């Protein structure tokens, strides 16, 4: 009744940049081969949607935004054997075709098929499933999870637990996984190890947990507002240190705090200067600290090469370096065997029709993570 | 004969910056608790002496630098146990006490009981055992190879084979080891894997090797001097490029090379604009960057962490990450079976009182490594 045809509803389209989110109508095209529609159940609203929007982060308008998203699969173009109609999903905005370089390599999980790099805003194939007005809709990093329906390429979608809540497991699409690996799977955190994580929001306490998970004995969360210490401390934190609250600088206060300085740092900010702060707050021998966050509108950092001389690792990492479709559904199985919480990240629950608002809670920063719904 | 009392040799002192090396009779005591007195046989001439000098590398003057040689023990003070008179030995400018924090840690080999970080210029006891007319000398390092005599505190001394030529394995006391480890051991290059050198002096060749030794499949050399090409071919390049035959940058060219960026690089001249090249031109979702030298008079290099956030890992290390005292023997051992070759390093020998003539010889490049003999 709706498959091999196109798909009338409404999406939050981004027509120019600095722009509100406009509810259009506008139509899905049928799954072409190796391709998805996928139904959208919940869609998280990050902070890298809203690069889009301020032109912070390059992408072809109008557009499609959205990229942390759950769905129903409600229906597969020919070739497709990885998901089936009914299947819950989750759209990976950074793929694993498994063929790349990057995706046969042990290590890498930046899959050369990505649309990050060079954005095109289309499908693999050059071409979009989108029209508002028989106007053509550019996508957005292979899922453009803003819409009650989307059509992404099969190498972009992994199959996840049939009894899962979408709702919740939907930050499995970007937020949680990115914190989160980024201290299981990047730094490779240690048993009775010492942690430091700058920037306490949705991605630092997805670290945190991380950390906790990996068996860190001290988790120290760093954050210049002091309302995201009890959540921080909830998630695992032992210690939470402001900035703010000192005359010394922040690295020096961690590394007396660590007894010559911790073993893992994570910056989870974006920040040129807290990104160097954290590099120079490990241990000088053996420290390893992992880039997490970086503004679109890249400017250079600053930096000494002498704290690298003497043994410290610098490394980061995009989707916590999980390789995308093999890791989303371990992800989602470890949250349905109770191995962690998602609940404590999601501050806000609004019906996607009031995508705007949930922005403007982004932008004030009040809010942790806003879960759109449809 | 000689045991338990002063001896009277002579030294190469550096009285003030900027001024010649003063072979003068100085007075060496004897060894206290756990110290050693060594008999000097063979120490080269490194670029890191030649800092001291300058005044680039800030240590107690007037002072007996040196740190990478090896010689015979003359005799050893009470408590020590690792050596012997008569034992080969090799000072190690890197510190093994075997029981701080980093000896203890798997990863790290930069002993805090280090007097780089710091410099006293001292043994580990704050005092010194060189003299010249009364006046007292500070050590370099720990070693102070420029001295018939030279007396080290046991955890900086490491016994190796007693049929090994002290002319050759003396550059396992730096040069060797730092590249050659920095491949082996910070990088850990895998088998058929495509390596960039930039840099090929003594140590840059020795990264050659090291990648050599670890299976590389490509090892593209890299420097403005063609002159240097030929030593590196023969020790194990398979490329050698030229940045100024380009017209296009680096890096870039690095990438087309290798078809979108080298497995590992290595950073092996100490220039901030090199560093950022050499990161750049590793994969972007997998490649590693060692940085290998950074000048004393520390200066910050500009750098966008965006090159980190897709994948890439940055890191350094002090005598190529080996752990001195453990590392040593081996890597003599491996020289004794053959396992690599240090002859084609060796471009000068002259005897130590020629020590002035041998620092030309290193300002003006013309050489690789200049051993001095006793
Ligand atoms: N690597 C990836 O694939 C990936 C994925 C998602 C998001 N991100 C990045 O992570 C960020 C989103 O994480 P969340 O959500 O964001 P957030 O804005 O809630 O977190 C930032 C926190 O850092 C704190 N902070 C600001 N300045 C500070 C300072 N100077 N010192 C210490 N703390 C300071 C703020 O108070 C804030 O609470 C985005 O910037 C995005 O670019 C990366
Ligand atoms: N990590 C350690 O423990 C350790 C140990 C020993 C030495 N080092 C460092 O390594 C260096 C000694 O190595 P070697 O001996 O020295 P070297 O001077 O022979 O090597 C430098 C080479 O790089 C080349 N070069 C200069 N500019 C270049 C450029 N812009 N692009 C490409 N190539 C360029 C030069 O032609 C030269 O041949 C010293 O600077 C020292 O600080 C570090
Ligand atoms: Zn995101
Ligand atoms: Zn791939
Ligand atoms: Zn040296
Ligand atoms: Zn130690």
């Amino acid at each position: 009744s709706t498959a091999g045809k196109v798909i009338k509803c409404k999406a939050a389209v981004l027509w120019e940049e600095k722009k509100p989110f406009s509810i259009e109508e506008v139509e899905v095209a049928p799954p072409k081969a190796h391709e998805v529609r996928i139904k959208m159940v919940a869609t998280g609203i990050c902070r890298s949607d809203d690069h889009v929007v301020s032109g912070t982060l390059v992408t072809p308008l109008p557009v499609i935004a959205g990229h942390e998203a759950a769905g129903i699969v409600e229906s597969i173009g020919e070739g497709v054997t990885t998901v089936r109609p009914g299947d819950k999903v989750i759209p990976l905005f950074t793929p694993q075709c498994g063929k790349c370089r990057v995706c046969k390599h042990p290590e890498g999980n930046f899959c050369l098929k990505n649309d990050l790099s060079m954005p095109r805003g289309t499908m693999q194939d050059g071409t979009s499933r989108f029209t508002c007005r028989g106007k053509p809709i550019h996508h957005f990093l292979g899922t453009s999870t803003f819409s009650q329906y989307t059509v992404v390429d099969e190498i972009s979608v992994a199959k996840i637990d049939a009894a899962s809540p979408l709702e919740k497991v939907c930050l499995i699409g970007c937020g949680f996984s990115t914190g989160y690996g980024s201290a299981v799977k990047v730094a490779k955190v240690t048993q009775g190890s010492t942690c430091a994580v700058f920037g306490l929001g949705g991605v630092g306490l997805s670290v945190i947990m991380g950390c906790k998970a990996a068996g860190a004995a001290r988790i120290i969360g760093v954050d210049i507002n002091k309302d995201k210490f009890a959540k921080a401390k909830e998630v695992g934190a032992t210690e939470c240190v402001n900035p703010q609250d000192y005359k010394k600088p922040i690295q020096e206060v961690l590394t007396e705090m660590s007894n010559g300085g911790v073993d893992f740092s994570f910056e989870v900010i974006g920040r040129l200067d807290t990104m160097v702060t954290a590099l120079s707050c490990c241990q000088e021998a053996y420290g390893v600290s992992v880039i997490v966050a970086v503004t679109p509108d890249s400017q250079n950092l600053s930096m000494n090469p002498m704290l690298l001389l003497s043994g410290r690792t610098w490394k980061g990492a995009i989707f916590g370096g999980f390789k995308s479709k093999d890791s989303v559904p371990k992800l989602v199985a470890d949250f349905m065997a109770k191995k962690f919480a998602l609940d404590p990240l999601i501050t806000h629950v609004l019906p996607f029709e009031k995508i705007n608002e949930g922005f403007d809670l982004l932008r004030s920063g009040e809010s942790i993570r806003t879960i759109l719904t449809f």
